[PDB]
């Protein structure tokens, strides 16, 4: 099912990280000199949109090839820009007064680097969370103290909490991702302990990850993120202020819609889910969602899907320890799905009762 890269360790084309998983290892922070414009708008997005000056500023971008955008993290770093400066563009400070045509010295660089990643012409997860992230220092570890994004929309938008407590959580499944290879190992040559500590690991790392979930609260304020970071992250597909979509001017002649973020974007729902045996309306919007997601990280998603079952396999072993651990798996990621739940209410429902 999962191709490999040698025996110990899952192929290259996955772009799976060891040590941040999903997330882009070590970000790009900086675009060639010929870029310096567009780092300029996204650099100074709080205060271009508070003063009322990022849409005249925007408008008055010359057009630049994206032919100088050689390698991936140049290109994902180019998608984090221009996506920003996109929903800047679309929704303005947020008061109703959006635009419905964005313009072409945006929209054409940034739908041609879509096409080359193959995601949507909006912001992503892969955008604002798994590329939107430096160390301060290089020599400290992947701590909160010791990180930063590289974008936030306005000043007090909570985005670095937001952002960066998501990328934590990210970071800290990395360390059950790279266990899921030795799962199916074990499965494959009947290693009983080596199963039941894969097993463990994975629950460990799922645990701690909803630790790291816990920080959320004390980096993002309720009323900021409901009020204004919200705008930012919000779509034109299904939207009554953009019925029929956006202009991509100089790319398509029609307005297109395509979707806000959404917590499905995140590939650690439905890895885990697969690996665990745990996985229509909201059938559909899953799956499109997934679109949303790098096209590698499909691909991972759908290897998982094509392997033996866990949890047949652990479940006919009369092996309490074997199943203690599965069940420590599954309760780790159902508690994941249940904070989720409860930002949800907190952050969104209750903010918007009042
Ligand atoms: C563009 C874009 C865009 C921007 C941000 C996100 N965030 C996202 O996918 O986060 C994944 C989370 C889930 N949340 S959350 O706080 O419950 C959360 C709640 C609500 C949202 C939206 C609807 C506002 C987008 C996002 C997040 C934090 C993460 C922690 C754990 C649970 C999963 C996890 C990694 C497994 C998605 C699209």
């Amino acid at each position: 099912g999962i191709q490999m890269e040698n025996s110990w360790t899952i192929s290259k084309e996955y772009h799976i990280d060891e040590e941040v998983g999903f997330a882009l290892p070590n970000p790009q922070e900086n675009l060639p000199d010929f870029y310096n414009d567009w780092m300029f708008i996204a650099k100074h997005l709080p205060d271009l949109i508070e003063s009322g000056q990022l849409r005249e500023r925007v408008e008055k971008l010359n057009m630049l090839s994206i032919d100088h955008l050689t390698d991936h993290k140049s290109q994902r770093l180019a998608r984090l820009v221009l996506g920003c400066i996109t929903m800047a563009y679309v929704w303005g400070k947020g008061h109703g007064d959006v635009r419905k045509v964005l313009p072409r010295n945006i929209a054409v660089p940034y739908c041609q680097l879509s096409k080359k990643l193959e995601l949507p012409p909006i912001l992503v997860y892969a955008d604002c969370v798994l590329a939107n992230w430096k160390k301060k220092d290089p020599n400290k570890p992947l701590t909160y103290e010791n990180m930063d994004v590289l974008f936030s929309f306005r000043d007090g938008d909570c985005s670095k909490g937001f952002f960066l407590v998501s990328l934590l959580v990210e970071i800290a499944a990395a360390s059950a991702i790279k266990v899921i290879p030795t799962v199916f190992k074990a499965m494959q040559m009947q290693e009983r302990d080596t199963l039941l500590k894969a097993l463990l690991e994975i629950a460990s790392c799922l645990e701690k990850a909803l630790q790291v979930f816990h920080q959320i609260h004390d980096h993002v304020n309720p009323k900021a993120f409901f009020s204004v970071l919200r705008i930012y992250l919000s779509g034109w597909k299904g939207n009554p202020q953009l019925s029929d979509g956006l202009v991509y001017e100089g790319f398509w002649e029609d307005p297109k819609e395509f979707a806000g973020g959404s917590a499905g974007q995140s590939s650690v729902f439905q890895c885990f889910d697969v690996l665990l045996g745990i996985q229509g309306h909201a059938a559909q919007f899953l799956q499109d969602m997934r679109r949303y997601m790098p096209p590698a990280h499909r691909n991972f998603l759908c290897s998982l899907e094509s392997n033996p079952s866990v949890r047949e396999f652990v479940l006919s072993k009369g092996d309490a320890g074997l199943r203690e651990a599965y069940d420590a798996c599954v309760k780790a990621l159902v508690s994941l799905r249940s904070y989720h739940l409860q930002i949800v209410t907190k952050y969104i429902l209750i903010p918007a009762s009042q």
